[PDB]
């Protein structure tokens, strides 16, 4: 018979993605795994017809069940809006869910022998949990004073501070904010990821130009560090050190890998995710949410809903869509329900797929992107790769294959 | 004569390392060739502490009226520096002066060689990179707020006729931190222009990244006056290049620049950021110009720093490998600019000739230490791998001088 799988919060997405995700399921979940699944449906269709509120409910399940697997969905823009003629433009889904929940965003690239990585030097893997969208800001119209103030709930003295005296023409201004309760579930999550996982942990910020802004960041971090973390990371041979940004990135790419990077950048630095995009290998890049509580997980695929590959479909055209990341999704969140559940079973189910993910991959059978990201697009003949169904069919084989060894 | 008579060009002599490789350049490669108006100004530390950091505001002002200026790297004060030299003040960095005195956009390029592996090996064209480097995080306004209470930012019109108060956030439980920023519209439309004239300078697209997106006022000011600035005053002359310009969020950019062969010019908004060619390869061979809105004056300089580490190994006297790429290219840029205003034709075959001479010497195997570990890896550089920093000189002038014998 088949695994008992437990409590598992589940949210289908849009275009490509969803059906993947469907593939995911049907071949490579479902016939080895039973599970008891809180299941809503984020396409964005029901979200228009439900006006959001499934996206709501969906957050609110993971909160009560505490893992959840997410399937990329359309954040509606002005176009969406004109293409699925709907009533509103309605929030991020992923917004939605993370200001329900906190916790941290984390980052990382699934490894394979054949691949190379964006940093030939790195050996072991690197988790990115990066705090970036909150603020408020407006046009100058012309000269005039721009003030950040502050009034105390309790009474005592506001103080303002200057922003900018605009003596000649106007401009824009914005007012950004933090709160130290953030800050603190920042820290404690990413602690929580090294011990975890056994790495390193490394703060990056600009601490010397907003020296007070990122320099809470730092003393927070340190704090928790010292009084909540420093013994057991020292048990574990393992440390935590803040550095500037500038000298991290230096750092980072003379690594051998095998670090946790807490990481606080501005709303309109690079993300991860652009790089890998760029590089090819946002198909393989896995995100996970954690709460601060160490108990509640929200497991995706870093990368959205693939239009590009989507419209191809729709058009008669062959895909080679990258599965790997939304396949992690799974195995993450079940891998975490069988840390809660104490799921033996469940467990080895999680690993078997993940190591047939990478042999898969590691035996010359991947998608388009990850042949593009060995010999370069231009060079990458039919030949090469498989389209996106083929690929399914063949991680679908060795999965069996594998899971019939014991 | 035998000598090109180059005209009017600012000098700013600089500190530590760079202030020899400068001196080298300009008798190996510059002096026996270039017949010069030179206007020099010594921006090292010992004559900018002494002149109460003056001659930097003076130099800065010769640049507004000549138009060139060719600057060496210079130490930004810090409080260990303060303490080396027992400064009279900390004094502000020369680049913030002089880029405050002249206004414009600061754009970043890597010298490509054929055997130099570059971030992106798809990458076949350059790549050019102005970032904006006015308000924003360099003039923030941050502090700690210590409990609850309310954080509001107000504008108030110098009439004040009017008051206009935001919300940024009212803390309910606990405290944080808050800050506030700015952007002059001046400094937006000198960014555009900046831009504008260095894409047809180097005949190339030009892409705005920005997050408007979520800075839907304060991003989409950026994308507006670029847009009716290119409309009104540049879409012709694109076109008559055959180039464009499109804004670009950032998110899309980032993965559009990996993914293309080069050949752009990249106007951002983000500086508070390239020292990924730090750990990546060399600085060695990344190069500024700060290029100002009229279109007409530049300030040329190395992008790197004064190579402190190579200058404490160089007065004890043992050997060193310096590169002086980026501070050649930082004569040539200035001179290739100083030949435009003038329709100096020889002055601009002489830039020309020195910048293939530097790329083609290096792709021909001889090069700094720096360059040799970009290539092997820095555990396996051999002595014989690489030239020292005057060995290597001494190459670029044998291969410039050959250079110019063969044109005229
Ligand atoms: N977490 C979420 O739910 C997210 C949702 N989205 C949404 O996704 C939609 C599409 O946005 P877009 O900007 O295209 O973002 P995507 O990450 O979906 O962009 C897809 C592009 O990146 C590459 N790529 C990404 N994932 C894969 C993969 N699995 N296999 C192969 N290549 C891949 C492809 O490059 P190439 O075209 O060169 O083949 C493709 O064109 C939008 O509506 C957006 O709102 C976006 C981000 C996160
Ligand atoms: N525009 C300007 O005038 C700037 C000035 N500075 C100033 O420079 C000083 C030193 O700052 P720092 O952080 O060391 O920056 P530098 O760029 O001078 O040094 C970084 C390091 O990179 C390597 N490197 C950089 N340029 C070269 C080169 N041309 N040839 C060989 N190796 C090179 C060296 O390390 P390795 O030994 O590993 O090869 C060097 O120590 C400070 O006083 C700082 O204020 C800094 C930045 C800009
Ligand atoms: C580890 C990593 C960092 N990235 C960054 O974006 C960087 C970098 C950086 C580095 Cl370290 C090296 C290079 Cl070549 C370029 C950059 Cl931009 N500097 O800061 C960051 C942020 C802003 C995220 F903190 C990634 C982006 C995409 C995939 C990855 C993949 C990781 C892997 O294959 O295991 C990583
Ligand atoms: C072109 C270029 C961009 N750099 C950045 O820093 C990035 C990147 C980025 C890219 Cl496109 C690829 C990677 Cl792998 C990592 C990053 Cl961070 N994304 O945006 C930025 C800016 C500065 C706009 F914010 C450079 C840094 C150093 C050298 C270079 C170029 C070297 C060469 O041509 O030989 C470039």
């Amino acid at each position: 018979k088949k695994i008992s799988g437990g409590s598992v919060v589940e949210m289908q997405g849009d275009e490509m993605t969803r059906i993947i995700w469907e593939l995911i399921k049907e071949k490579l979940i479902f016939p080895y795994v039973e599970l008891d699944l809180h299941s809503y449906d984020l396409g964005i269709e029901n979200r228009d017809a439900t006006n959001d509120q499934v996206t709501k409910d969906a957050a609110e399940a993971i909160k009560k069940h505490n893992v959840g697997v997410k399937c990329a969905t359309i954040t509606p823009d002005e176009k969406r809006v004109e293409e699925f003629k709907l009533k509103q433009m309605w929030k991020s889904p992923n917004g939605t869910i993370r200001n329900i929940l906190g916790g941290t965003v984390f980052r990382e690239a699934i490894i394979c022998k054949n691949i190379p990585r964006l940093v030939s030097g790195w050996v072991k893997p690197i988790i990115i949990g990066c705090h970036a969208y909150r603020a408020t800001d407006f046009v100058v119209p012309g000269p005039g004073k721009v003030e950040i103030t502050y009034t105390p709930s309790d009474g005592t003295q506001k103080v303002t501070y200057l922003v900018h005296n605009f003596e000649e023409g106007g401009g824009v201004a914005m007012g950004m904010y933090n709160q130290d309760k953030s800050i603190e579930d920042f820290a404690h999550s990413s602690f929580q990821m090294a011990l975890s996982k056994g790495w390193p942990l490394y703060l990056s910020t600009k601490n010397t130009i907003l020296k007070k802004y990122d320099g809470r960041f730092k003393d927070i971090f340190q704090e928790i560090y010292d009084k909540q973390y420093k013994s057991q990371f020292e048990a574990q041979k393992i440390w935590y050190e803040h550095r500037l940004i500038d000298d991290m990135v230096a750092q980072a790419m003379k690594s051998e890998g095998g670090f946790i990077w807490a990481c606080k950048n501005y709303d309109g630095d690079v993300q991860s995710d652009f790089v890998a995009q760029g590089y090819g290998s946002l198909g393989m890049m896995t995100s996970v949410l954690v709460c601060p509580d160490g108990k509640t997980v929200e497991a995706e695929a870093a990368h959205g809903t693939v239009t590009r590959h989507y419209r191809m479909y729709q058009k008669g055209q062959e895909t080679s869509t990258n599965p790997i990341a939304s396949i992690f999704a799974w195995t993450r969140g079940l891998a975490h329900r069988a840390k809660l559940d104490n799921n033996k079973e469940l467990a080895f189910f999680a690993n078997a797929l993940e190591e047939v993910s990478i042999e898969t991959i590691e035996a010359g059978f991947m998608t388009k992107d990850l042949a593009a990201c060995i010999k370069g697009l231009p060079n990458v003949q039919r030949s090469d790769y498989l389209n996106t169904f083929e690929f399914m069919d063949k991680l679908g084989e060795n999965l069996k294959i594998k899971l019939a060894q014991a």
